[PDB]
């Protein structure tokens, strides 16, 4: 089997990206961001504090034939920005793009923080990183991608997300329509539960790449590229202007600048990220200070290839025994 679904930006900033879902009998259809550093199904629901639920869409388990309580199951994540849900379990048929997944883990929420209560977009996250981040407790569940793995015509799945522009994920197969050249593969270690990758080095604008090596982890669910400070000070020297700002958060640049291009290494292969991608606009309506999308990790712990960087390839996860990345131009 396979199954291919567009996912289309939230917003103008290509904040997060979902994608729909088909939960439960008869469907009830929710736009959930596919999240590969983490690796929970959940949702807004019927059980969803109401005070808590400002537009979003919800899944209501007693409305489909085939929901099952999973008795005694809880879960509770939190994620990078300081936001989190929690709640109980159901087991449920999910379909993707076409691709039925039956008795799945359905992660219901009973608590949203502020953050998701303020955003109607997101329906919740469908993880799609390995099953040993899963939350559920006292039994870990599996990821819609675990479970879909065996029935699938090849153990992969595909996200091209696009630029100010809906893009796809697919499972089960590889567009070869969808990329240009050829696909780098490169080395996970799964050790953490993400899909962790060495990007061998980088370039800023028409400069010189600098070959070293760049741990990280391949990010859907994070909107912008998290590096060393390092390779952040020198990406931002070439910006007149830039600077850190402790009061914002990060590096801002005037509004007027044109930014140049950042490239990442994968093997001998290189992936350009235009500059325009790294444009996050005004700090705040109206300001002439824009948000940089290229960001130090110095703060999380780990370096993080999101949006700004896998926007610019397609992206091929092998789930394979032993899992792969693969990037390409497209
Ligand atoms: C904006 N804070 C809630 C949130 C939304 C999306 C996501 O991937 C993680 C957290
Ligand atoms: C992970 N943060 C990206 C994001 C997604 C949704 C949102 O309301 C704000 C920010």
């Amino acid at each position: 089997s396979t199954g291919s679904a567009t996912t289309t930006p939230i917003d103008s900033l290509d904040d997060a990206y979902i994608t729909p879902v088909q939960i439960g009998t008869p469907a009830q259809t929710l736009n959930l961001d596919f999240d590969t550093g983490s690796s929970d199904l959940w949702v807004f629901s019927s059980e969803t504090t109401a005070s808590e639920v400002d537009g979003q869409t919800i899944y209501t388990p007693s409305k489909s034939t085939t929901a099952k309580l999973l008795s005694g199951a809880t879960w509770s994540i939190s994620y990078g920005d300081g936001s989190s849900s929690s709640g109980d379990v159901y087991t449920d048929t999910v379909s993707v793009g076409g691709l039925t997944v039956t008795g799945q883990a359905v992660e219901s929420a009973k608590k949203v923080s502020s953050s998701f209560t303020e955003d109607s977009t997101i329906d919740g996250l469908l993880g799609l990183a390995f099953s040993t981040l899963n939350t559920v407790s006292p039994t870990q569940q599996k990821t819609f991608f675990d479970n879909a793995k065996a029935s699938l015509d090849s153990p992969v799945f595909t996200a091209d997300l696009g630029y100010h522009a809906p893009g796809t994920y697919n499972f089960g197969f590889i567009d070869t329509t969808a990329y240009t050249g050829s696909i780098t593969y490169t080395a996970v270690s799964t050790k953490q539960g993400f899909w962790e990758w060495t990007s061998t080095g980088y370039a800023v604008g028409s400069g010189t790449f600098k070959s070293t090596s760049i741990d990280g982890i391949a990010d859907t669910g994070t909107t912008l590229l998290y590096l060393p400070a390092t390779v952040v000070s020198a990406y931002w020297a070439q910006v007149s202007g830039a600077k850190s700002s402790s009061s914002v958060g990060g590096y801002v640049f005037p509004c007027s600048a044109t930014l140049p291009s950042f490239t990442f290494g994968v093997g001998s292969a290189r992936i350009v990220i235009p500059g325009d991608y790294i444009d996050f606009g005004p700090i705040s309506t109206g300001s002439s200070s824009c948000f940089g999308g290229i960001q130090s990790s110095a703060g999380i712990g780990i370096n993080i290839f999101g949006d700004v960087a896998l926007k610019a390839a397609f992206v091929v996860f092998n789930g394979a025994t032993t899992p792969t990345l693969g990037f390409a131009s497209k």
